[PDB]
């Protein structure tokens, strides 16, 4: 395959990167604690945002309203609103560097996950934690919701990716429970479903498939895991082997058969969904690779890097959506 680079930002170090679902934008967070505002298609800088102190990792926008979120070094989930430019509110309740930061699809959530070795759930609306997700014993890399089910996935550096049951929590808005506040006591949502073993060295990265019920998982141990479930049961299905240093990052391609990761060996690699084969390497001389991501519709993909972002797209190799 072939990559077709559409926009590069150069820069220091980068840590994220998130597609906005309909306008031509990226935003990037970056080690010295800026979130940079990119038109990819002009290639021009729209904004710039200082509200963190030290890097920044977590950066996603929301699916359909103006806002995105931010998380990193200094332990505090912040919502903005990208029209007003505002910062509007921080949540706290993490204790340690913030890896990861996202919206629900349709509740009105954020995901969060932490060094401090929790997840936490929050209600945007409310500005509340609704949930602590508690029982790995290392910092949580990476969280993700499923995108049709009550279902979390998670990744850390104690060797385990962890799929989290969350139904109890979604169904609690609208069970018809009351309460009379002068009968109350002193002042379950959450379970652990699978706790997936197979890395032997720390987990860094997970997804979900967007239509299929499949996982990736990647990390120190410089492999690419897939892995199939049901309802009931997962199971491992096969590993991509060759990288030559930590996987920091994997995800699925939407739309065709293919994987793709990225690692601190300075490549991103292509395999093939179907069989894990190697279908093509792309490297950069000088710059580890943090983070990719894929925009959801569009064919378009993003990776952050020691010297800046590149938004490409991938054609098959030799063929001049
Ligand atoms: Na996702």
């Amino acid at each position: 395959m072939e990559m077709l680079t559409k926009f590069e930002s150069r820069s220091s170090r980068a840590k994220g990167v998130a597609f906005h679902p309909t306008q031509p934008w990226i935003l990037t967070s970056l080690h010295n604690g800026r979130i940079q505002l990119w038109d990819y298609r002009m290639g021009t800088l729209l904004d710039r945002f200082d509200g963190h102190d030290g890097p920044v990792a977590g950066i996603a926008f929301h699916p359909t309203q103006p806002l995105f979120v931010s998380g990193g070094d200094d332990y505090k989930v912040n919502v903005w609103n990208y029209k007003s430019r505002k910062l509007l509110f921080s949540l706290c309740g993490h204790m340690d560097y913030v890896r990861v930061c996202t919206f629900h699809h349709e509740y009105p959530w954020i995901l969060s996950c932490s060094d401090d070795q929790t997840i936490r759930i929050w209600n945007w609306q409310s500005r509340n934690c609704i949930a602590i997700l508690t029982g790995h014993s290392h910092y949580v890399m990476c969280a993700a919701f499923h995108p049709s089910e009550d279902l979390i996935v998670s990744a850390s550096l104690d060797q385990t990716v962890r799929v989290w049951d969350i139904s109890g929590l979604r169904m609690k808005n609208a069970a018809p429970v009351s309460m009379s506040k002068e009968d109350q006591k002193a002042q379950t949502d959450a379970i652990v479903k699978f706790v997936l073993e197979g890395h032997d060295r720390g987990v860094n990265w997970c997804a979900f498939h967007p239509t299929l019920p499949l996982i990736l998982s990647a990390g120190d141990d410089r492999l690419v895991k897939l892995w199939r479930m049901t309802a009931s049961k997962a199971w491992e299905v096969d590993t991509c082997r060759g990288h030559f240093n930590n996987v920091s990052c994997c995800l699925f391609h939407p739309h065709q058969e293919l994987i793709l990761s990225a690692s601190e060996d300075k490549t991103i690699r292509v395999w093939d969904l179907n069989r894990r084969t190697a279908v093509q390497t792309f490297r950069r001389d000088n710059d580890r690779f943090w983070f990719i991501t894929v925009h959801p519709k569009l064919n378009l993909f993003a990776a952050a890097h020691d010297s800046g972002v590149m938004v490409f797209k991938l054609e098959s190799a030799w063929s001049h959506e």
